[PDB]
């Protein structure tokens, strides 16, 4: 019994941070094999992040201009190349701590670990999803630029997420391992916000799952919806439309604890038009959207790595 | 910006996790130097459990009978003790990824990150803390007894919690790394109950200090408050009462916002009264008590 935001085991990923220093800009690197992948804006000043020409502030580095940094090691750079927002350093030595891996690029509602570093040391590791309006509701001070998001599958690492920025409204927002970043934000000190964000359906429902199997069931009833009735209900409150494809993924859970999933939507329904009445679900008084159904799954079955 | 419930990394403790059986009974262990640290109810079968003679069970036990895989490497057994509920196994290779440790026994109140284990390896990583009523709010499954609850500050791990078993009401009970249980609880499938939980109240006034340096400030009223009268009003909402040695712990947090120790405990007193009114604090429509004051610090 229990259900906790939890967090992937860091492990394979601490044995991967590295510190990268351009000029008076430190952050950090994630090494792997003899590569170190880090945000491209390391080579900036603040009067650059204005309006910056990446390619002609990287022509101006040589490789001893970046200094790496793994423990109390110096790598040194044989090389340098820009991929989208993220500079790759050639190293002159492979990491011998470099796990099984791979880049993933990942969904709005999809979750994942971060393991939030500082001069290349892992500081803390904490769980959250990219929201709808591809931003994460991360925790990040200045010098985790470079921290990277995760998930496991098996005994391969998902590297997901790397972080580059904070929004005015205090939220994240950062890049896929190949440069690419979630939503429409640039790597520039220029004036940009948030979209207004929404639920994700699919996971509060998982969670409405994680309660049950957990014995909280006052939010059920003898009710059910039909899909097009509920998605009309969640336009209403801000709730992302939920598809034939997130019922099909909620399957599992609905034939582990009897209740289908347009039954669930009904309760969810319920709950959207007129609140929690004085209780709680999970020791929670708002609805959670930061557990998928995969994630629901794992922790009340516990798959290891 | 942003405030989270984070967890330490938990590579360190990873290094550590073995599989240990005795029997039938498989549960994990924590291998440090040569010596591998599990619970002691590792020996006993579920008809044991109601009263078992550890020590009797014990003595029956050969190096033998106890099988540790560290990863697919079976590790060999060369002694063993028992040192209150945790079994001590002896084991012939010293485990290379010893990291630099200590052992520490926690009070309530205090955080701690928790390695959630089945068959030794590592499921998933997530904070706690531990209740005024000695137990914790885990998630924790069948097999996932002999998972540790630890801090990492500087270098060093500090294995605080060793997970032992689950109380009717779905919450946890363990005990330090010296076997000794956190409450007046017992390694027996006797009828045993938490008591009545309470608010960790200096962990409240914390995450308020946390909320107020992310710049949020619509719960801060004009009123202070005394000690005395503080506690009269928190004791009424099941709060633990507030002692002037957390009035002392919680100055720094004071001094960066501007805020005395006092004028937020009333702040409190008025949360407590009229709710949020719709509104949240560090994205939580419920006050959060599993931040500690020196969580608060490292975060912020
Ligand atoms: O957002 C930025 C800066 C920036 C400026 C313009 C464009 C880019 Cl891509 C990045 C670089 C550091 N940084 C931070 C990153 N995360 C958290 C932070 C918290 C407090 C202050 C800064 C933080
Ligand atoms: O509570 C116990 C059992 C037990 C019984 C009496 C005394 C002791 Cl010390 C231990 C051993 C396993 N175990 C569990 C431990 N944590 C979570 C669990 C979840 C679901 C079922 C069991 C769980
Ligand atoms: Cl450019
Ligand atoms: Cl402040």
């Amino acid at each position: 019994s229990g259900f906790r935001k939890m967090a992937f085991p860091s492990g394979k990923v601490e044995g991967c941070m590295v510190q990268v220093t351009c000029g008076t800009t430190t952050l950090n690197g994630l090494w792997l094999d003899d590569v170190v992948y880090c945000p491209r804006h390391v080579i900036c000043t603040s009067e650059d992040m204005l309006n910056p020409n990446y390619e002609d502030l990287l022509i101006r580095k040589s490789n001893h201009n970046f200094l790496v940094q793994a423990g109390n090691v110096q790598l040194r750079v044989i090389g340098h190349s820009m991929q989208n927002c993220v500079l790759k350093l050639k190293v002159d030595t492979a990491n011998p701590k470099t796990p099984k891996y791979k880049f993933v690029r990942i969904q709005p509602g999809q979750t994942f670990s971060v393991l939030a570093c500082y001069n290349g040391s892992p500081s803390g590791v904490y769980q959250c999803a990219m929201r709808p309006n591809f931003t994460i509701k991360g925790s990040f001070l200045n010098g985790s630029c470079g921290s990277v998001g995760f998930n496991i599958d098996y005994d391969c690492v998902s590297f997901c997420y790397m972080h580059h920025m904070e929004l005015p409204t205090g939220v994240h927002a950062g890049t896929d391992l190949e440069g690419n970043f979630y939503g429409p934000f640039v790597d520039r000190q220029t004036a940009q916000a948030a979209g207004t964000d929404t639920t994700i359906t699919v996971n509060v429902l998982a969670w409405l799952y994680a309660a049950v199997i957990n014995g909280d069931r006052w939010f059920l009833n003898r009710f059910t919806t039909t899909l097009n009735d509920f998605n009309l209900v969640a336009m209403k409150y801000n709730y992302e439309p939920l598809t034939q494809d997130h019922v099909d993924i909620l399957g599992p859970l609905s034939a582990q604890t009897g209740i289908a999933v347009l039954d669930m939507c009904a309760s969810l329904k319920e709950l959207l038009q007129n609140g929690m009445n004085g209780r709680t679900i999970l020791g929670s008084a708002l609805l959670e959207d930061e557990f998928t159904p995969f994630d629901v799954v794992r922790q009340c079955s516990g798959v290891t790595f």
